[PDB]
């Protein structure tokens, strides 16, 4: 079943499941809100003709001290929450936009389920599909988490993303197969 | 998790749930498809250069009298379901476009889960990634919904959306934090 | 409940799930990562000038036998998943990109849940939001399925996308009411 905003909190208390830093107002009917980060990266567009899969892409990555960033039209940038997450065997989790922020063009294109077991911070995948700029506030709620329960036996996120700490490039590049 | 179309069926004669106006055969395996209102809201360009979190938006709405409405292509458009919804507090309901219609490169990018106790037409948040432009026929099958159970007690939706009508702007900037 | 990795196992086991060709490290903790097809399907820019819902769209299909494919900016292509997949009555699937794909700017559009009952393979809606084209490698995990049960009597998936093999064009023009 999908769990409620007061399962959420009670699983939070007693530890089953981890999110922090957290507000109390971040609990919503069936969902928990997470904020954004300061910290931003994006593909180096000048060294890169071609994006690969088969080989590491360079990038550029900051931390700004700025109330806000800017993202172009139509243009594409990687993200994090401030949030760290911590999910046990037998959760996963739907990251997905705010309603209020899709309305405006800013879409969350990373929408999907959280592997159980993962542990880091969530990497967002921003794209402005207006043909305006957007000033995105640091530290607003910009996504939020609708929680499942998974039947059976877990195997545990062992993957490329474990602890992830800021934006955190791809390293699709690492596949074994 | 899910709700079976049939079982959909049931709770909207019996009530539990309501989808209106609606048609039988907009019921699915798993869903239920949902069909293009008249009415669209886009952003006014002539009056605001830059997209903001932090203040209303300036927009042009309307309400059209013609059978289709042309997105243009890499363009952002809001419009609206025809159908009103009313969730009761322990269903929730993701919202996805139908297959066919990203295949023609229109993407529904608000894909999201709808907060139990939601009342109102679904905003949807279109974008037209081909490169040539789109016709869209009013009140045609453009989305669906699929539902599934919520556990736990639930505080439903007081949000910023109840009630709403129409393509309905942005109203982020009303967020408390 | 969203079905554990294992559960998956066993169910294509006991065959009642079907997908194939499969290796098994394409299981994950409570996902199945699929792999890009050698086939893919474009709108016929040279003899359309406007998409419609109405009537077919003329394109341009082809099978690569190269091992990657160029998907230039800002791009719309579809695509299909090598994997055939059959779904019993009683299960849905959640299709979605795999994280590191999306972090390269690459959005698999078609996120969604298939229906009950469904048999093919999985058509991909493709989108390079990138400034830079991607190369795309043939075989490598492009995306993912999450199951999760469905409750209640099922009437399958009887629509227009049945044995569907290959990236598989829009049919929406078949469409009643
Ligand atoms: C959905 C989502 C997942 N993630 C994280 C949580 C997941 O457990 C983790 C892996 O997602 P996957 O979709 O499994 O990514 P992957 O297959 O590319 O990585 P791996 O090969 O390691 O499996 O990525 C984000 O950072 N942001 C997101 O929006
Ligand atoms: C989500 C998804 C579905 N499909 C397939 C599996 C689904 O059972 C099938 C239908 O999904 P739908 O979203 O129902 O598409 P539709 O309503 O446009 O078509 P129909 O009228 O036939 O119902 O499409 C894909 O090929 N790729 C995908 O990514
Ligand atoms: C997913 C979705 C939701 N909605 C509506 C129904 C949801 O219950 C409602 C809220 O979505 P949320 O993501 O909760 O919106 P929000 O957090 O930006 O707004 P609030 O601060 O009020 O929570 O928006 C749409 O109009 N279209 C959609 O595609
Ligand atoms: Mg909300
Ligand atoms: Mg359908
Ligand atoms: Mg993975």
């Amino acid at each position: 079943m999908i769990l409620s905003g007061k399962t959420i909190s009670e699983k939070l208390t007693e530890k089953e499941l981890e999110i922090t830093p957290l507000t109390e107002e971040q609990i919503q009917p069936a969902s928990v809100d997470l904020r954004l980060g300061p910290h931003f990266v994006t593909i180096d567009d000048s060294k890169e003709a071609v994006i690969s899969f088969e080989r590491p892409i360079r990038y550029r990555e900051w931390t700004t001290s700025d109330e806000t960033i800017v993202l172009p039209p139509h243009t594409f940038l990687l993200a994090t929450t401030m949030e760290t997450v911590k999910l046990p065997n037998h959760l996963t989790a739907f990251v997905e936009g705010r309603s209020s922020v899709g309305r405006l063009g800013l879409f969350i294109q990373n929408a999907g389920w959280v592997d159980p077991g993962f542990n880091g911070q969530i990497t967002l995948e921003l794209f402005n599909a207006n043909r305006l700029p957007i000033e995105l506030p640091i530290g607003r709620r910009i996504c939020q988490l609708v929680f499942a329960e998974v039947t059976g036996e877990v195997a545990p996120y062992q993957g490329k993303y474990l602890f992830q700490k800021g934006a955190t490039m791809s390293e699709i590049y690492k596949d074994a197969f």
